[PDB]
């Protein structure tokens, strides 16, 4: 039977990432090419992860996709571009047989919806990576992930990751690369403060309105970001927390400034976001040092960076300024509670905001996508349908 | 022994002043352009009395005595007294000054009124921009009626950093202004200290002042000259958002708009979309209150929309100019949002004249003794 000339199911996981130098605005809407480079921190899959199973079989009648147990239209443009690009690269042996088969894709994630995380970024990084497994595609997959969602390319790598905007109109150099591994800065901690607040402007549609109407955005991309990429890279390389934190806050605030300069304006921060920002600055002022950073994506949730040794105290300050309407306040990494000094208490807001923060997801820097090797991990049954 | 009482208007910048190039002389990083609001609805009243009997300068605001040694107050008094001698006993007289206003802008009308009233008492003729500006930068814009530019000036001595009227108050008689006073909120950074932080830390601010505002001044001027409401409206909203963007880009950031401001912004865009044209514009100063510009024929409808989206708390919602109420169409209601008591009340007004000397029909804010009555 070895003398004759010539199904597969693979399940992978992928991380979410948080941009510290923000992507906002495309120079090419079709190829998903950005007006500036971006830089993010990959969060640990121990706490947050997308899982995707890809099966191919000679028996599958059609291409079919599910997200969190619900079937979605296989024909979505971003999804079609992703699949087209992985097939292109694979061609760029069982391979032809493999390609002849319809695909069945099923994915899930463990992100609370209120968490407002980039499910799309992790989702397309996982899709690209799992398709690459199925089709035996070696080398960088940025071009595949990016077509699904721009920032998805940054979830292809662990640690600290840059998406290089690229110079080429075909997008071949618009790719992600690791700046430093997830073991580079083990003391770094990330706290996602999920706020009680809500339909936000879609970031795809929104950022294109900004490209069209914000003059500050153009100045930002042309004259600010390239040099910021370099400073932020150096802070990360040097484990310079104060430099990292200051640049992180500034680039977040600048991004939201360009949203406000958009016509009509886009506003993601709310009054709770603004109270979190004030808490962060007050906490730092009390310590006389930059101990904590915030950054905000396309919504009001605050993403906090701090060092392991500051986590307990800062969580106590959050509880003080936003007395929680839950006893389960801290999800993910646990730290023993600590009491705030009288001096810090009086430096914080006199009138707190009970329930402003729904809960905190506590996590750390983590690895890139991973292949799962357990039979039971597959989100599709033998039939190639969800279980 | 002379007592004079004048009033001065508030003004709303449509091309925003934000950031000084010279903190001492109060010279701005860009020119600004404002609409003078009518003193029949909003005004500062100031009485100045001059006498041999007064041993020291004394000043009251809204019934409360204030420290005359305030740097801005001293700068204003110094400049007027310098000019008083130039035009010419009384150059050595001390003054008692009392002012009141009907406000929820304030320092602009306050210093425009002080400069104007001191000029009356001291007999000072000609442009008072520099006197008012030294008290508060935007105060020079309240010296003229209608549509007024504060020209940033090219001279280091600041003598050409002055206000000039672009068009008089009768130029665009259909224009109306609604101030939406939002429910009380905690006060964010003061604007003098705040804008200086922006000069020190915002890169977007430098680009704005150098590369955006000079062109917008010209575009705005043209829209005003042509009574082009849609052009005027779009620029007004854009420049307000840009101003607040540079605040967000400051380190640490300054955020004057709140969730209510945000909801008013969304009401304006939805209202305009429903109508298929720009009917209404917003602009915000250094706080969450919305200033709305619209034409006379749209006021009633828009007031009804505000009422709908922000149901008033139970206890007169429309102050100032009165317009008969209308009901919103089902189509518009459906297109809008709501927030109960978000808006405390609305002040409606129109474009108005510069400062005015009051006749003796009105009582002075000081009695015969030169003290508040």
């Amino acid at each position: 039977r070895e003398n004759l000339y010539f199904d597969l199911m693979v399940t992978c996981t992928a991380p979410v990432n948080i941009a510290v130098i923000k992507y906002w605005g495309k120079r090419d809407e079709a190829l998903i090419l950005p007006i500036n480079s971006s830089l993010s921190v990959t969060l640990h899959q121990d706490q947050l992860k997308t899982t995707t199973t890809v099966a191919i079989s000679k028996d599958f009648t059609e291409d079919r996709i599910w997200l969190n147990g619900r079937e979605e239209d296989v024909g979505q443009p971003r999804l079609q571009a992703c699949l087209r690009e992985i097939r292109r690269l694979a061609r760029k042996d069982t391979l032809p047989l493999s390609l002849s088969y319809k695909v069945h894709v099923a994915s899930v994630n463990n992100f609370p919806t209120a968490a407002g995380l980039a499910s799309s970024a992790a989702g397309y990084a996982c899709l690209a990576y799992t398709l690459a497994q199925v089709y035996g595609v070696e080398g960088d997959l940025s071009e595949v992930a990016r077509r699904g969602s721009g920032s998805a390319c940054r979830s292809l790598y662990g640690g600290f990751v840059e998406w290089q905007m690229g110079e080429q109109a075909d997008g071949k150099d618009s790719i992600a690369r690791q700046i430093a591994p997830e073991w580079h800065w083990p003391q770094l901690r990330i706290l996602i403060l999920v706020v009680s607040a809500d339909k936000q402007t879609g970031s795809t549609v929104g950022m294109q309105t900004s490209v069209e109407t914000s003059t500050l955005l153009k100045f930002r991309a042309e004259s600010v970001v390239p040099e910021r990429m370099k400073e932020m890279t150096r802070c990360i390389q040097e484990q310079d927390f104060q430099g990292f934190a200051q640049l992180t806050m500034k680039d977040s605030n600048q991004f939201h400034a360009t949203c406000l300069d958009t016509f009509p304006p886009i506003s993601y921060l709310n009054d709770t976001s603004r109270r979190i920002i004030q808490l962060v600055h007050r906490f730092n002022t009390h310590h006389g040092q930059t101990k904590v950073a915030y950054t905000f994506d396309a919504g009001p949730n605050a993403v906090i960076f701090t060092l392991e040794d500051t986590v307990a105290e800062f969580v106590a300050a959050v509880r003080h300024s936003f007395p929680p309407a839950a006893n389960k306040f801290l999800k993910g990494l646990q730290v023993a509670p600590v009491l705030l000094s009288d001096e810090l208490k009086a430096a914080l807001v006199v009138e707190p905001s009970p329930g402003g923060v729904q809960y905190i997801i506590a996590t750390q820097v983590g690895p890139g996508p991973q292949v799962l090797d357990d039979t039971h991990d597959h989100l599709l049954g033998q039939d190639g349908l969800p279980q």
